[PDB]
């Protein structure tokens, strides 16, 4: 389940989710659509850093822009968190099955 | 919660291709650090540094087997992380579905 | 949906400036095509054409008054139009509010 | 009922002067829809739908809603409400003036 293809496909998500500040942004954006200037007013992160985090989050599919008329807001999306979660379950299940084989053969008289 | 600090650490550990390679190895069989250094293009020292990061976030544990230390990959941490992401994603998905229904339903 | 053919005709009538100018003057008081010419900076040709359009969409009616024909603005037709827009507007504002109550923080 | 009222409302009156634009507004007031969606629903060409949408956006009766690959449109009540306020005022004034004339005529000897 760990193939290099999986890692290459999820690498940008893993990188995105490796930062506490990005989780802070995601949590905000999963609660209510917000502008970058809403986020800047809330968090101790500069407007330019927020822009960079938002671009990284949109590029890997964790955030989408929502532009209504002239107003630009952002929204967190579950699709990539769900995909990541399914992959981490499948890999966790294989490690578990593997561990069960080893425990079982340690018992063989 | 400390939940986001722990998520960030796990993804920081997974984000590195060398750690992914180590976990791929361990996935298939628990191994000593010397074994991993024999198999991979990094030094015994680099392996110990990666292993420390993998242990510190709960993805690997060391275990003394006879006269040697082995490392094992821990499914429980992948399952816990997955369950957290499923919770969070289900709420974002509920909200998206609600928005699209009121905004777009034909 | 008979409403929208009639809405469109009312707005087509209101959409021309010189026709607006005539209509406003009638709203002040009924008058003949003659008195409209005397009172307004407009041609007799334009009055004839716009009075026809205003009548054909129901915003004005002609009345025989002794030996003259006068034209009267029909505030009922404005009120019916305003009431229709207010209903429609209300139905669009409710959908907007609903979307908003889900999508953004109130 | 000033010529300033006309100057500002002129583009709205023009937009509302076409039954096809009313049909497009009715659809967009019930559901945000793409131009493609509208063309599936109405016997109007995509070119015509595009021109009408441009017209409706320019006077503020519709806004675009852009989320992903998707561009949709939404009817907004705001200009309808402003127009209705103005027509209601004008109608009420005509009624007042008519009543005042009736009293003048009754007092004529």
């Amino acid at each position: 389940g760990m193939t290099v293809g999986t890692y290459a496909e999820l690498a940008s998500v893993f990188a995105a989710l490796s930062d506490e500040t990005r989780w802070e942004i995601l949590t905000e954006l999963g609660r209510a659509d917000q502008s970058a200037s809403s986020l800047a007013t809330r968090l101790p992160v500069s407007r330019q850093a927020i822009a960079k985090h938002l671009n990284a989050l949109q590029a890997c599919g964790l955030v989408e822009s929502v532009k209504v008329g002239r107003e630009i807001r952002y929204r967190a999306l579950g699709a990539e968190l769900n995909k990541t979660a399914r992959t981490l379950e499948r890999i966790g299940a294989e490690w578990d099955r593997r561990l069960a084989a080893i425990k079982q053969i340690a018992e063989s008289m």
